[PDB]
């Protein structure tokens, strides 16, 4: 038990020889060229973030460039992400570019498009359309990310509410407004967004953070804008409000990946419930076996300052503790001043946190919740795991061309790194995202299909042998999983 | 499991009737009177903490005073904490109230008492009279909340060192010193300590958080300093250095409870490793049955701001989730702007972490590890606590004077608020730092002696079913634990 | 498990203080005297059966009255119990049965064996007969066909206990699948928490052989591996040679087979069949017994009037003595037949009705220290149960 | 647990598909012939034992010789078993004689009679010689010195004979009633072939049918785990030779359809020590994969029949099929209990290296028995001894 495992820990004591959990950082100003890339790789960075909410085609042709050049240089695999812009509700604009709202006051807000660009403090446009006809008197409208609150009181017309001010704050030009316990019905992706995502299939981008994911059919809708090209590439659903929450069990099953936004939860809901939401989103994923990110708001305050709070520290630690496969970087390194410090500390962090995570719980717990008979891949993986555990392996060797069975295998959590062998780059790029997994690239083209998939397996072992994993005499335990046809080995290292 | 608990879960649906977590908060100019008192009684405060760090002895009287008058006007039992301020390493002073510490420049450290008034940036003088028997070359010396570092070249003679400083940081006059990674051997008490814990005793205080202990004989010097006259009050050892952190097993055996000073912690020990130092310190107090308090830094910036940041939510939150007794407010309620808000809001993040909390978990695993054969005690509240979770039962009600059996019976967990019915007030007190459970005082002078023990076993089904954890139908474990033992599934009428 | 407990057990040891398992003799020529019941008690004899298929009321009133003699010279308890003559279509009880129950009733019998029991409606037909006079008579049905072993769900719950007669199951149902067909009724009795009997074809080639053959006493043993509360002896006792002689050697095959049994395996394998929540007297019972093996107590101290919770603590079959104090003789009787448990009378009328339960529970200490079970040091598992009120102590004894 | 599965069991259910029990055969007067031979293993009998107490070379020749003549004719492997005289030293003058005798005419085991301690173990090792060093050593325990030394003993032979009568004549019948339960499962633990032997259907050496007390003596000698049951007199000098055989194949199949086999697996698993070697953590872990798939059948390939004892010590429950290239393989497998086997013969078809042949061949086999059907799934497993590295592989099959 983690209790147990507890008492027997020592801050003293040296910590993992491996860090499982992987960094994704968002690319930007500070970190755009080569060179700061290459920083960033050497820190800890396992996937590159481009936010799609800012920059031309161009600028993140760049990125994509300089991440593939640096990459190349040191002879590693980066995943490239591609995170969506996604559908907004915003307001109008205002008479002097501005509107001071004052506690108590009345206002009232319409939807009719004549009142774009001559808004007031007493009457002013909202872009969502369908406004109206989703909110009922009683609810609140939030502007300005939630700092403004608007209560609703009754409708006017049809294109216009009746609302109280319950708070001071003065708002500009087209601010974000959010509708905490409305069923919002925008569309799964913006016109934006198909452009884009066009261009990350040409790209061929890795995987997509679909923004603002309410239901599991917004998930096809995503998938249907990539297309039969894109078919391979990863989505990663953002979880941004009460809707993605509610419908959380459908949209896992849906996608390849949760990202829990907590930063856009925050807003809607109470920061208290967004912690909870944070242990529930991840423990689903972690029994569903798919990728999850813990996003926004990690080491914020280290934008500027070079050390982060104590509280900060904490949140990165118990985002592990939860059972997050990643942890993300925004603007810490996007457009911060210490961006290879907070990846350095990050990863410290982590490594740090894995150390006194007892990874036996997390496996047993997984193995419980099986349903007997189990299937061919779901009980070889269980039971290479449990094998680890019986005879104090150090290593796991998983043959996974897609990565299928790789992630099924770092589902069941063994306490020893899981080296994946695959003859698809792409599968090593797309595994970054999953803890506790290191791919071994091996070129069929050049060294033949292996069928007897004997070289791979010493390829994977090397790997093993060379990161100082194994050596001679301890165990590693091989495992090949595609009527489904299935070996596991235990093996003496030679 | 947890996992498998997550998964169930909503963040939609009510939270519990119940919070098991205790508030500390400290009494200060924000909220030393009387009116103050009732709103943070009222917001949730439970034990009343009192820093002996700042302030006369005139000034925790009135504490004292305003808190019991406080209390006895809403009819509640408020536990009174006495923080003890000492043993402290201190610089002298500088000449001109001032000494700026420019990077890579060379400056000496003396424990030479003449250079106590006149110490400038070049030499200046360190209260600590065995620096340099414990201090080499290598090592460093924090000051100044560990801002200003410097490291530790030469032994210039037999009471000065040569150092370099580090960083650039400017310091005034008797900046406080740490020696990260160095044995401190300072007394367990000073001599203000001497004094205050004196007057803690005289006036009749519950608990004492004694500062900086580093070892299991220094819990047994501030047990000497109490006296006879003060066996009764509880020593909380607040754990600051690696010292307390290495001797915790022994520390814990000798003291009656554990505070967890993260920010006293930090500043000599990297932030992650405190991270991991909490889950040591609170799952060690957990077996042992011993109250412990998840202290400093957990709602800071709620001091000057209406609300505090999304990772400090989460901080205080996790630290339930570690399994601490007790959550503390120091500056939020001793010189904060919203005392009343950010004690509610602790109420309220407590509360729902509650409700995500499975306490199975904590039940199996503290079960797991006891010896067979268990003794009459362990196995009497383990069977009790046990038999909740097999009857689906909605209270507990536990007859304890001391309050031993309490706090045995809330070790193991109960997914259940436990009523603890005592004879003594003092009791009542006492108990407000051990998680999940609720005092219900018996007047034995008053209503007899009852030795039968129905009287108070009613007295504590009748506070269940005012509370509403109870009613008709529900079944109660009721337990009474030399040594006499007691245990019954009752249903309630 | 029972697998790893075979491997510490040495046969070279010295056995256990204590047999768990009740005998049950068949009365006839040979052991009807004062003095032969004398004989049988001392041997090992917790039960007395009169066989009502031959002799007349006035044999079997001299049976009665003599066991009643015999008992009370030894100052112990034994149980009367009637095993009727009985009659596929037949009724439950015969013209002969009806009139052999009134007989019963009026005489004050213990327990009845009721024959040839097929279905649970025949069970109600024994009630019936029984009459409002003997409500308090317990129903132990004999399964001696497949119609028995199929209806045997209904049977047990409308019963007080089963007897298991494997010779006349063994005329229809072939000897192998009577074997299963034991360990299927007696694993169904201990989680209903009756006594089950396991009778016929014992030892019966120590008739009139001064010994057994070794695949008889292995029968016996298995018996009580299979989790028996009682084994049986019919015309072994009733015309045999050695009727001193075969109690004696059952006794210790039993005495021995127990201390080859898990006690800990049937303890476990019970609970985990408890569905969850568990009511007041199941969770009572169930804890008690589990903190006999935490504290590693010698002896529990039973409170029960009636024998119900006497009853439903030795279902969960702690590796200690049972003690119940109980206020009445018939309860001190009729928990003869049930496993692990010893009966100490509490005189009531004689020592006041003592509400505080303090001299009833310091008598069953005193039991236990007087057979030996406790010294001063050990603990003592204190139980009782009758809205439900209920109470646990662990106690150190003085 | 075993309580809970007596609950769900009827008497009136079909039976099993499949007897995991075995039978071995003393062979006398009665059945020394090729055609009472033929009828015994048609009636289920796997071991052929030969009572060197009595008979000249030329008896036991002609037994031997008529065993593998009626074996040949219905197309099955049988165990030749020699039962030593005996008896104070080991070994007798004509135990080593009769030893040397077994070992020139391929003997599969060696049943040595009044084993006392681990030391004699060897003796009977030494009489054998080089040439003998295939030929399993069975333990008979027949007093209170076999019993005491019985840790040693088990570690040192290939199995243990559980002789009842014997240890009865001077140790109380209850006792060693105990004793069966105590060797049986110490047999268990360490994975080696153990035989409830004397006494078992005696009585129906002359009447057509035995006692019911005769019949739960064998019935309880499966349900303490006993891998052979041995027949006496009743094979030898009985009137009711293939009658009494047929009906303890009975009783066995009738007591392993009650027998709950995962307790035994659960019970054996838990005293393993952590960590386990590889080969020891294959087999456990391919048992275990059988109850958590609800496999039909596995496929031992074993040449050495190692780890086929090895995977049948767990007591899986489906039937076990060992892939053997030597036929005295099969032979001495007929001592295990759940295991059938099947002879690849690597002359005719090839070594098979890549061993996708020999598992065809297995699986071929649990098909023409009908333990498997497609869709059905078959754990396949190969775990060599540490002296090859532990070299194994298991495969979760679904079959076509
Ligand atoms: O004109 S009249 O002559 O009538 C007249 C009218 C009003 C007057 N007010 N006088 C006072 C005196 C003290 C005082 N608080 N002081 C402290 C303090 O504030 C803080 S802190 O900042 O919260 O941390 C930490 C302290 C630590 C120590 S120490 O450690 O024991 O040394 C000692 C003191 C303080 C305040 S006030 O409450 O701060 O306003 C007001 C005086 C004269
Ligand atoms: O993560 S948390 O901290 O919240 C947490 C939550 C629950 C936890 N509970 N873990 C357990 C413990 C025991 C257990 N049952 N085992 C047995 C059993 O099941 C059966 S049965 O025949 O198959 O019924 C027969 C047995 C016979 C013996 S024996 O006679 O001594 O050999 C011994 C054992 C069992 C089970 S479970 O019921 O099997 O799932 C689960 C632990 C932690
Ligand atoms: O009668 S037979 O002989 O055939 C027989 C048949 C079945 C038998 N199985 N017995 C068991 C089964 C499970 C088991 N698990 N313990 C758990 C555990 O250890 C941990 S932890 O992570 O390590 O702390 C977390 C758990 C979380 C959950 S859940 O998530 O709440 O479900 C549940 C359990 C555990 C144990 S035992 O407690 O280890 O003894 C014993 C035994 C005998
Ligand atoms: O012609 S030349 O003169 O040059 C010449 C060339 C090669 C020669 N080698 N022939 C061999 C010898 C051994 C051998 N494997 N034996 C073992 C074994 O197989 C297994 S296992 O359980 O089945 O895995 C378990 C064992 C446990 C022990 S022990 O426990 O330590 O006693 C000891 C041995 C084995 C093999 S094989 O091919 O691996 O079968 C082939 C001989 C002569
Ligand atoms: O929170 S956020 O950080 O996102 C944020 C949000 C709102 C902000 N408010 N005003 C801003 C700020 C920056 C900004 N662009 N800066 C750019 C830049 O610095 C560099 S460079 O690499 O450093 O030389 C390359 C760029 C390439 C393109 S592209 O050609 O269109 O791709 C576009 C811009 C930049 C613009 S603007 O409208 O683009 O002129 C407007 C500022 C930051
Ligand atoms: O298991 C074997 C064994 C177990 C215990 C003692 C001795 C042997 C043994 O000698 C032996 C063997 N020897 C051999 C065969 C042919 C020629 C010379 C020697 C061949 C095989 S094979 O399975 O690889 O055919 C298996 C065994
Ligand atoms: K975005
Ligand atoms: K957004
Ligand atoms: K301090
Ligand atoms: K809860
Ligand atoms: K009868
Ligand atoms: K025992
Ligand atoms: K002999
Ligand atoms: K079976």
């Amino acid at each position: 038990s983690q209790l147990a495992h507890n008492l027997t820990l020592s801050i003293f004591d040296p910590v993992a020889n491996y860090r499982a959990a992987r960094i994704i950082c968002t690319i930007g100003p500070s970190t755009q060229s080569v060179e700061a890339l290459k920083g960033l790789i050497q820190s800890g960075m396992s996937v590159a973030r481009m936010n799609f909410s800012h920059g031309s085609h161009e600028y993140h042709q760049t990125t994509i460039n300089n991440v593939r050049q640096a990459a190349a240089e040191l002879g590693v695999n980066i995943a490239i992400a591609l995170d969506t812009k996604g559908p907004e509700i915003r307001t109008g604009q205002f008479v002097g570019g501005d509107a001071v709202m004052e506690r108590g006051a009345t206002c009232y807000v319409t939807t009719d498009p004549a009142f774009a660009d001559k808004g007031t403090k007493d009457k002013f446009y909202i872009d969502y359309q369908n406004l109206s006809k989703v909110v009922r008197p009683g609810n609140y409208i939030y502007i300005d990310d939630g700092i403004l609150i608007l209560q609703v009181q009754s409708h006017e017309d049809e294109q216009t509410l009746e609302c109280t001010v319950t708070n001071s704050h003065t708002i500009s030009d087209r601010r974000g407004v959010n509708l905490p316990g409305c069923d919002v019905d925008l569309p799964a992706v913006s016109a934006k967004d198909r452009v884009d995502l066009q261009f990350g299939v040409e790209q061929g981008v890795d995987m997509i953070f679909a923004s603002f994911i309410r239901s599991a059919e917004q998930v096809g809708d995503v998938r249907k804008a990539l297309g039969p090209k894109g078919r391979d590439i990863m989505i990663i659903c953002k979880i941004e409000n009460h809707q993605g929450v509610q419908n959380i069990d459908s949209i896992i099953e849906e996608s390849d990946g949760i990202m829990v936004a907590r930063g856009d939860l925050g807003v809607e809901i109470p920061a208290e419930k967004v912690v909870v939401a944070q242990k529930i989103l991840i423990s689903k994923c972690n029994v569903a076996g798919k990728p999850v990110i813990c996003a926004t708001q990690m080491l914020e305050s280290m934008t500027y300052n070079p050390r982060p709070t104590r509280a900060e520290v904490s949140d990165v630690a118990n985002a592990v503790f939860n059972g997050a496969d990643c942890v993300m970087l925004s603007g810490e390194t996007a457009k911060g001043k210490y961006p290879n410090e907070v990846v350095q500390y990050m990863a410290r962090i982590c490594l740090e946190a894995q150390s006194a995570l007892n990874e036996y719980v997390f496996f047993n717990s997984i193995k419980k919740l099986q349903h007997i008979p189990m299937s061919a891949d779901e009980a070889v993986c269980s039971s290479a795991v449990n094998s680890v555990y019986e005879t104090k392996a150090k290593a796991m060797v998983v043959l996974s061309n897609t990565g299928r069975s790789a992630r099924l295998v770092a589902k069941y959590r063994p306490n020893c790194p899981i080296v994946c062998v695959t003859t698809r780059l792409q599968t090593c790029r797309q595994l970054n995202i999953t803890q506790g997994v290191e791919s071994v690239f091996f070129d069929a083209d050049k060294l033949g299909h292996d069928e007897g998939k004997e070289h791979r397996v010493a390829a994977g072992v090397e790997f093993a042998k060379s990161k100082g994993y194994v050596q001679t005499g301890d165990y590693c335990v091989v495992i090949h999983a595609d009527g489904y046809a299935n070996q596991t080995r235990i093996l003496l290292v030679e």
